[PDB]
């Protein structure tokens, strides 16, 4: 390897805790220093604007994610877990194990799910209302909600479910560099990781729920029954937290922004592109890594074969080369393109959950909310891959 011979070289870390606080005028370095960087920290190539974001997420067998997609290489390092047979997959394995996740969150499933989603979301804004109003839009909201609905559409037992954002903050730190985060996180990992693999197991998951739904396919022959605890697995690593964070990114920008807010109020089928700007604007999902399985040429840098390279897909969904007015929440922008779900062939195969999430809510605080203000202190979380509050106090004015 030449290590960056002919790109610009950085030493932003973009896992250092300052960063994560405020990570806007690194992302700009690192889009204005050229379309490819070398990131001398971490000795891995970096793509921070649209352009070449969206052209690695689009050619999966140069840039591969069966190597990990964090910063750690398989072909060099056991992995922390055996690898997800979804994300951590090549066409075609990647294709038989994405087409069961496909079918299990179809378009369908969701039309079926949505009362049950719907109602929940309503009763969660009127109980915050009875309240005052004065709440904490993370711990009552963000995270309340999917709690409320993910874990029993899932058909999971009510014991344990305190693991399961723990168990996602780890996944989320571990595709994350060596450092601090991730090994405290999977110092402390043991129980977490114990109860998923155990929800896992066919008898364990209800009649019904997306567990079970997972397991029948084992029955007809589409994938095996060692499959099959794996694909549920990849449901209760990604399928809370990012919902979580994206519901928070959506209240955070709301709060901020009043006279969006009251463009939702005004045209409340707003609710889905709210949704979706917010998931552009902040990115909850920050960054992930492929890895190059040949020689390649990419805006004009030369990358050698078995090197990282690491998206910044928050970073693409500001960049003014592709968006006009990036830094500006708008509910009416033309959303479609944004990597905030990634794009091509691992694009999110739950976003129709994420949606469906998002959307309720915000149709819930459109119908019953007159405004929203910030009414403390926020308190931002650091995590390898996800961006997002701790904390979020608000006022709620009831309708
Ligand atoms: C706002 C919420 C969400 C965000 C921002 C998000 C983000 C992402 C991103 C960026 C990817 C691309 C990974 C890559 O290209 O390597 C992805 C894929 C994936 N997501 Fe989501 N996600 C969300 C919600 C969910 C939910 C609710 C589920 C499950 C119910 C889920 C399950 C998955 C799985 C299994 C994949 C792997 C798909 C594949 O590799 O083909 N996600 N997501
Ligand atoms: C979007 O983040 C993830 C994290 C884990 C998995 C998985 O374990 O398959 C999928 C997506
Ligand atoms: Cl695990």
């Amino acid at each position: 390897s030449q290590h960056g011979a002919g790109v610009p070289h950085l030493g932003i870390d973009p896992f250092a805790l300052d960063y994560f606080a405020d990570p806007y005028p690194e992302q700009e370095t690192l889009r204005e220093a050229g379309p490819v960087v070398y990131l001398d920290k971490w000795n891995v190539y970096g793509v921070a604007r649209y352009a070449e974001v969206y052209a690695v997420l689009n050619d999966p067998l140069t840039f591969c994610s069966s190597r990990g997609v964090g910063l750690s290489d398989f072909k060099k390092e056991k992995p922390w877990r055996p690898p997800s047979l979804i994300l951590e997959a090549d066409p075609p394995a990647h294709t038989r194990t994405r087409a069961v996740l496909s079918k299990v969150l179809s378009p369908a499933t969701m039309k079926r799910l949505r009362d049950g989603f719907a109602a929940a979301a309503d009763a969660k804004i009127d109980e915050l209302l009875a309240r005052g109003g004065n709440i904490d839009a993370i711990a009552d909201l963000a995270e309340a909600y999917p709690l409320s609905v993910f874990p029993d559409a899932m058909g999971l037992k009510q014991e344990g479910r305190e693991n399961l954002l723990p168990y996602a903050g780890l996944v989320f730190n571990a595709f994350g560099p060596p450092n601090e985060l991730r090994q405290s996180a999977i110092e402390r990992s043991a129980p977490h990781q114990a109860y998923v693999a155990e929800q896992c197991q066919r008898p364990n998951l209800a009649p019904g729920g997306f567990g079970a739904c997972i397991h029948a396919f084992s029955d007809t022959g589409e994938i095996t029954p060692e499959e099959a605890p794996l694909l549920v697995r990849s449901l209760l690593s990604a399928g809370l937290d990012t919902t979580v964070n994206g519901i928070a990114a959506a209240v955070y920008c709301l709060a901020r922004f009043p006279d969006e807010f009251a463009r939702l109020r005004a045209d409340p089928s707003l609710a889905r592109n709210a949704f979706e700007e917010a998931v552009r604007f902040e990115s909850p999902v920050q960054t992930f890594f492929r890895t190059t399985t040949r020689d390649v040429e990419l805006a004009g840098a030369t990358i050698g074969e078995g090197e990282k390279v690491l998206m910044f897909l928050g970073s693409a969904n500001r960049d003014p080369r592709r968006w006009d007015d990036p830094d500006r929440y708008d509910i009416t922008r033309k959303t479609s393109g944004h990597v905030g779900f990634g794009s091509g062939v691992h694009m999110c195969v739950g976003q129709l959950v994420a949606r469906l999430e998002g959307e309720v809510v915000l149709a819930a605080l459109a119908r019953k909310v007159a405004a929203i203000e910030i009414a403390g202190p926020l308190k931002r979380r650091f995590n390898n891959t996800l961006r997002g509050l701790e904390s979020l106090p608000i006022q709620l004015t009831p309708a």
